[PDB]
């Protein structure tokens, strides 16, 4: 190390009492975000990260080589609202991708709403929108500097037309238009006392579902649901189809389950006029319910109620007993349903999930028949579009090697030949010369796990190649197939191996899939995970000095366990936005809702499942003398309101103090804390390709790799 870390004040006073255990908590000082400590802290470890960074000649190679391959038109799906079509569209290189919009497929296009004129930056993101029935208005929520935090605006389609309308202090809210098209649904938060920028670490409770009439003022907004005496639920609002029906999904936690009320507009003596006369249809947590379609009183819901991988069925609010309910569409032994979509008034679009590959068929609404199986190559489906009015649908299908194809299904049409609408193509990529594989390896306790792997067509198993690990595990994520020219370019000019392991915690198959990563079994995903590695290197794809652990969120808390437990097994390990204090995780902005995946510390059983594990409270000096900790960056922001980066500092000061300071370790333990960026979605083009040339430069640097022209 040619730099020097930085002296951390260590609080040795700082001492807590968890049922009985007592952990030291030094550097709990760095909670205060505000505070000239932590600001010069942050700065302090910039100072040597920047320059490591910007030191190693590849990433100036990366970073323009990005650049270019980078440099494509990447558009979405075809959507039609009203009488108009609507798609974005990214030239290539553009901040933000920008809303267009066409009086007919045939007709010509033209900007709707284009976000990169807010900010010279790119660091004003679109977060949301929803059109009105009539497809004649439009609201759009627009979030600064990667905060979660929301500003509801309003627009007229026809002329683009913007309206006074603006709601603020809204987060995690749903955008539920009535069809009279009056007003719209929406959930706000109360008035809490300090900031409200994405860098206050407050915690978010008392969620409110309120209705804005348009041409109004917030002021106005009529509260039309709370639960004051349940703080952390979170009801989000939609209408049925036929806009007769508010349905009301409330929630608690992040797990696949949900309550469901619901409210008889034509009910309601005076429309929306304050709290609603709400049918508790489903009053408990035992199952979730996701509203596909209705057909008068008989509501299509994609449930997991006894059915680990979903299925559909149907109720009757008439005829309201579980025991009366009918199953449409059976679930499935070995395929979670995904998603349902129901279009052309009588027909059902399933997308379900086959060993993490995506396969699309289309049903009979009324029976449940399968009628269409759509043709798909492997990779996932990244979007669609189809309403119940629609007579037409519109599907992306991403994989590794594939930037996405866009197909086009005419259903008003005897044959349903799916035709290809779009098809972007990245040159200077041959897709004929690298090679995907599925595995599966067994794990501690002789599960499966499946992992994707993708390399250059011919190498030699010598375990001489570099490695590249992703893996997430937790929330019922699932990591499918996707395309990504910055993982590409690893495997291209620096000759690595791509690999993404589908551990457990993941939905991958169905919620029992879930749970056997969760709470108590959480470590069965660092066993997956470490067996991932193991795998790669036993069949000698990789070896543990050149082998690199990623993962990004409850992923970067996945990487950064796995390098407390098996230090030996990686030789680098990059962390973005992680969860490093799981001890009171909970404590902060939307923390509690992990509380259903991970547990809680006030809970005495569950702090014996933390302490075992969590990342800050865990880190210790190897006792061999050959072994030392991986080459280690971690990645956050300061407007990251989803994981408050005060568990990346608190974690980066342990790393340093204990490990850092021992004379046996020579690899560094860096952080990197990004201006006006938060968790990561609506990160601007300009900064994801300045993050990701910063961790494959790290990587390069740190393992010492040449470039491949
Ligand atoms: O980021 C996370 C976790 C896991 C998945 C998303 N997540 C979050 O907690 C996502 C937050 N979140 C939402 O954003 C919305 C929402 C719905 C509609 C529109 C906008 C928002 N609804 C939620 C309902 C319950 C709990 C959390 C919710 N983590 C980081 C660390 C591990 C958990």
């Amino acid at each position: 190390l040619s730099f020097q870390y930085p002296d951390v004040y260590r609080d040795e006073t700082a001492i807590q009492d968890y049922h009985g255990h007592k952990v030291c908590d030094p550097y709990a000082w760095l909670e205060d975000p505000d505070s000239e400590q932590t600001k010069a802290f942050v700065e302090a470890q910039n100072k040597i990260t920047v320059p490591f960074l910007e030191q190693c000649p590849i990433r100036g190679l990366y970073k323009e080589r990005m650049t270019e391959l980078y440099d494509y038109p990447k558009y979405s799906c075809h959507f039609k609202k009203g009488k108009r079509y609507f798609y974005f569209y990214n030239t290539g290189l553009q901040n933000q991708r920008v809303l267009y919009v066409q009086d007919s497929l045939e007709g010509e296009a033209r900007v709707f709403l284009d976000p990169n004129i807010l900010s010279d930056d790119g660091t004003v993101a679109l977060r949301g929108y929803a059109f009105s029935e009539d497809g004649e208005y439009f609201a759009y929520g627009l979030s600064a500097s990667g905060s979660d935090w929301v500003t509801i605006k309003f627009m007229k389609v026809d002329g683009a037309k913007e309206l006074p309308d603006v709601l603020e202090r809204v987060k995690f809210s749903c955008m539920a238009w009535t069809h009279d098209g009056k007003g719209m649904f929406y959930n706000a938060y109360p008035q809490q006392d300090g900031k409200s920028d994405g860098t206050e670490t407050s915690t978010n409770l008392h969620q409110k579902l309120y209705y804005h009439v348009l041409g109004t003022d917030q002021s106005e907004d009529i509260l039309c649901a709370e639960f004051p005496d349940e703080p952390k639920w979170m009801g989000g609002a939609e209408l049925s189809d036929d806009g007769r029906y508010v349905l009301l999904s409330i929630r608690e936690g992040c797990d696949p389950v949900n309550r469901l009320w619901y409210c008889d507009l034509q009910q309601e003596s005076n429309g929306i006029t304050g709290i609603l006369k709400w049918v508790k249809l489903i009053d408990n947590f035992e199952g979730e319910y996701d509203y596909v379609t209705n057909e008068g009183t008989v509501f299509t819901f994609k449930t997991n109620r006894h059915s680990p991988n979903y299925r559909l069925i149907n109720i009757d609010f008439t005829d309201p007993e579980e025991s009366k309910w009918k199953v449409l569409v059976p679930e499935h032994e070995k395929d979670v349903l995904e998603w349902v979509a129901c279009v052309r008034s009588n027909f059902l679009v399933l997308c379900y999930l086959h060993d993490v590959k995506n396969t699309l068929q289309l049903h009979d609404l009324a029976t449940g028949a399968l009628l269409k199986i759509f043709p798909l190559e492997v990779g996932s489906v990244v979007g669609y579009s189809g309403q119940k009015k629609d007579t037409e649908i519109f599907y992306q299908f991403t994989s590794f090697l594939s930037p996405g194809i866009i197909y086009h299904c005419d259903l008003t049409k005897e044959e349903l030949e799916p035709r290809v609408f779009r098809e972007v193509t990245v040159k200077g990529i041959d897709a004929s010369d690298y090679q995907t594989v599925q595995i599966f390896y067994p794990s501690k306790d002789g599960t499966k796990i499946p992992m994707f792997i993708v390399h250059k067509k011919g190498i030699k198993l010598d375990g001489s190649h570099p490695a590249f690990l992703y893996g997430y595990g937790g929330f019922n994520i699932s990591i499918t197939p996707n395309y990504s020219v910055s993982r590409l370019i690893f495997v291209r000019h620096m000759g690595g191996v791509l690999a993404v392991a589908n551990i457990r915690g993941g939905g991958e198959y169905g919620e029992t899939w879930h749970k056997g990563g969760i709470l108590a079994n959480k470590q069965n995903c660092f066993d997956d995970f470490q067996c991932a590695a193991e795998y790669l290197i036993k069949e000698g794809y990789t070896s543990p000095k050149r082998l690199t652990i990623n993962g990004g969120s409850n992923g970067g808390l996945l990487v950064a366990t796995c390098a407390n437990q098996r230090p030996d097994l990686f030789g680098c390990v990059i962390a973005q936005v992680g969860v490093m204090d799981m001890l009171k995780f909970h404590k902060y902005t939307i923390g509690h809702a992990w509380t259903t995946d991970y547990g809680c510390s006030d809970s005495k059983q569950h702090f014996e499942w933390l302490i075992k594990y969590s990342p800050l409270h865990n880190v210790k000096l190897p006792e061999a003398d050959d072994i030392q900790y991986p080459s280690m960056l971690l990645l956050t922001a300061d407007h990251d309101d989803r994981v408050v980066p005060l568990h990346s500092l608190k974690f980066i000061a342990t790393l340093q103090y204990i490990v850092g300071r021992s004379r046996k370790q020579n690899n560094p333990l860096l952080i990197h804390v990004d201006t006006k960026a938060g968790h990561g979605a609506g990160k601007p083009t300009a900064k994801v390709i300045e993050e990701v040339s910063d961790m494959f430069a790290f990587i390069a640097r740190c393992l010492n790799i040449d470039w491949i022209p």
